[PDB]
């Protein structure tokens, strides 16, 4: 009947899937989303005794005690406008811990939900981090070839924990009642097609003319009489997780404002692709698989089209 | 920190409302205190395209049972679409409060937020297995005269927090849910919605089932002002999430007719009427494109109209554009 | 009707005109700080780590109450003379009511292991106020001077902390029972006009003190152990817990009793802080509180810390113990 | 801040314990937190013979919570007793006794109640034949891995023992998580409380009223012994384990075996007593050197600090 997080983990590493030390990981960072996700609901009462990013800081000071049996845990200074990430390197140095805090840093996008992004790497043979450590991180952490897993946690109107150890994407539901994650889905698979676009066209004037025609024809009210659905939260958490549930394409493509795309390549772009891509979908940054692009910079930056694979092709194809 | 009882019994203290309003007042939000937790485990509550449909129906149930002291409570049933509408009427016969439980019937709209919106009126006139019928459907729409005696309106919202949010009348009240304690703690007083704000929440996607007027009104706010920066698009598909967005930030929200709804979506006595009697005590304008929604006499029981609401600035441009 | 809590149940007495909107929020607001100190309780172990360790929780206990009653009035505080819990006493603004609240029922951790508990009463004094929290000697001596339980404790209660947290309340017209629902965080009646049975084959006493007892006592006690009529004597049931015990007396019957010993010569528990409102509860709840010979309510406080022996439970109970003490 | 999750998992990796039993002691937790919650909650239950259906509602959810370690069936109570639950893992590796609650009567549950399990390795409602079974697989003093309670009172605590010291987690209100409180916890050589129904008095053997009476009596310090007696037994067994003492459920006229049952209450009780550096009687000898021939037996119990309880042997015997 019910499993719980943990009941789950220890099946999987019985099955010899994962290890122990893994188990730990990733039963630890959960810890910290339980944490974080109490944070989130209390901060206006917090605040009486502007406050998003004071949050961020919080929640990554959370996520280094809940792995203090791990690894230590360095950060990753928000160059700009960023959310600072918190990078945790196992005792061990078996496993690497990239943990984004919450998913934005905006009061205007963190209305109604946020959410934490993480993906954990094996490092091969070779507290602000310095730009000998940051530079190192990056070589170190490949998602395309060394990201084991990713996963990343919804706080809205409900706590959805999203998990793929490689094999398949779980989505854990948190009990109110009795603060437990519970396995409410198994293999979860994003549909191959949605009439539903999340783009934020208040850039329309900003965007190529390839993408203005994309747009353009999603208006058109197909086959039918009606055209596609648009939705777009501000959440990069809560704007994906409805897309990879219900379908459709997510996109955060470059502009004259932002000549390479806002979502940072290694820790926003890279877990969310690999999970979708466990769900049967694509991740691109136009033209290209968002895994293979390697990361030669600490911020990084990439334009993201993900979603269903139908829907990222289409728009690949006004791209080209 | 006080609480929403601790503000509500001061309330009725200063004779702003009687007992029986602030037992009523009261009421409702510990339904909402329910409601909050079963839209919380409903995943869960599942293990055991509908979903967010038998949650209305259990919310509705909740609501009725935490008011059972003040009142009996009938329900306008879902024709279409639309969310079943839980009616209670006071024993007293001196209130009615018209409840909609979750703000849309669809999984996608609900899945990062939703919340229920009430109305409390005073009839002026006499009285009135639990779905009301033809004869009460009609007698509730003449009853309930939203530009009068509408008393008192708000909100729950329920997302990544759980707010809850008044007006008696005179003024916005906001009060955040403590997980804790299980109690609302009174976060922010006299809210005021900006005059102005550069952010829209459209679905743009009926663009092209728009008429001449609007296209023109959404594609002047896509110009890049002298600042350099255009609008900015937000639209979760949740009413009270948008709605609420739009109150504590600013800008402007909008359901407008098109082809296929040649008069809008959103009911106004028990969706449109409230939303605007709240804009309105904070500060802001609620308009059906040429007049205000608080204007407009109910006449047909699912009568709905266009809506936009928000900024008062922002309000006055489009009615501008559709003049 | 189906679900009442206690802001509706206020709500309606005031209604009836029973209380004013004044009383009505000061019921509210201990209710609001029974319900944190409820949580401080539950995880005084957990905020231990991040045997006083109840002497402590007394001091919080006492600055929550303070603040929910800020709306209300200033709160001053009755130092502990002994091994005693602090008092705090509230009065009203308006000078209308006056509130002796008791934040735990007692500073051992023995006794304190599985339950414990809030008292507290209110008066409406007849006479003058105090400024501005531990009170002085002439500030203490008006308030004993000014709180005449016989005459005008207008309502008391408690709120257990065990198994579950329970609010009792008496407004003067009975007895009410409030539980505490974990979910929704309100006080749900889970009981009108409680009654204790008249009598009840239980016996509340610490037994380890029997040496101490006068001859009249230990030959009570001693009866209690003949197995009577179906040949079943009576049940022993000490918590060490003076809400806590008394509770159960008053929802099973029974009887409980602190009398005075070798040592304690009038006694431990104080007068007008603990059994004061007890005594007004039983009496609400049809049952007696005695002294060993006079109703406690006749008493009338006359020393900061006076102290007296307590009988308190089921009326015939409480009646053949004073037929042995006499 | 270290979870009971957290602790369950060092203890696995470091080979303490495998997979299988940390996925057992984690259900058994589970189910706990919401027992814990029909407690709090049963008098607004009620509003919608009370400790009795208590029962039964608990020991289905210990059912489900170890759905995914195994099947479970039911030891019908005799008389008004408990009914306890008996779960046997799919993999025959591990049988869990647990008693849902410590009491049926709603008198002694008026401030406290908990659960009781223990665990045994073997080398609805279950009849004779599958009971004969269990006495003789269940062998306290051989097979009982490991053991605890979860008291739900003022504060709810999950006590546990694998074998290797007796550890304490408090449950936090706030995020639903068995925090661990204290570590090896021992209890007193020796503490002056005794937990004993003296309404019985007339009903005990001479031998113990005269141990009883010797209590009463104002040692070289001019004080005599502190009296306290729940009613129930996680509660008192608690308070012992704690602040030390001893407590007491002795034979007396009419029960000539005592009224706590070896297997479901003693059992347990005892092994948790013995790692927390205690002793657990039955009067004459060690409670885990005593083998049942039938499920529902009875025996008398006086467990508690290791000094007070030899001192009431000496006395009887």
């Amino acid at each position: 009947e019910i499993i719980t997080l943990t009941s789950w983990l220890l099946q999987q590493e019985q099955k010899g899937i994962i290890d122990a030390e893994l188990t730990i990981v990733l039963s630890s960072i959960s810890m910290a989303c339980k944490q974080i996700a109490s944070l989130v609901q209390r901060a206006n009462i917090s605040n009486l005794t502007e406050d998003q990013k004071k949050l961020d800081v919080i929640s990554n000071e959370v996520f280094s005690n809940c792995l203090r049996s791990s690894g230590r845990t360095g950060i990753i200074a928000s160059e700009e406008e960023d959310v600072p990430v918190a990078v945790e390197e196992s005792y061990s140095g078996n496993y690497i811990v990239v943990f984004d805090p919450l998913d934005g840093s905006s009061n205007l996008d963190a209305a109604v939900s946020t959410g934490s992004i993480f993906g954990i790497y094996s490092p091969n043979d070779e507290n602000t981090l310095g730009t000998e450590e940051q530079r190192c991180i990056v070589n170190v952490c490949q998602p395309g070839s060394n990201l084991l897993a990713a996963g990343y946690c919804m706080y809205s109107s409900s706590v959805i924990f999203v998990l793929t150890i490689g094999k398949g994407v779980f989505v854990f539901t948190l009990d109110p009642l009795y603060g437990e994650f519970v396995l409410t889905q198994e293999n979860l698979q994003i549909p191959k097609s949605g009439k539903i676009y999340s783009f934020n066209e208040g850039n329309y004037k900003l965007w190529d003319e390839n993408l203005k025609k994309y747009i353009d024809d999603l208006k058109e009210p197909g086959p039918s009489g009606k055209p596609y659905s648009a939705r777009y939260i501000g959440s990069l958490v809560g704007d994906f997780h409805r897309t990879l549930l219900y379908g459709g394409i997510y996109g955060y493509p470059r502009d004259k404002k932002s000549k390479n795309g806002k979502l940072r390549l290694l820790y926003e772009c890279a877990p969310m692709s690999f999970i979708v891509e466990q769900a049967g979908g694509k991740g691109s940054d136009g033209h290209q698989r968002v895994l293979d692009i390697q990361p030669t910079e600490i911020h990084q930056r990439v334009p993201l089209y993900i979603g269903s694979t139908e829907e990222v092709e289409k728009v690949e194809k006004y791209l080209a």
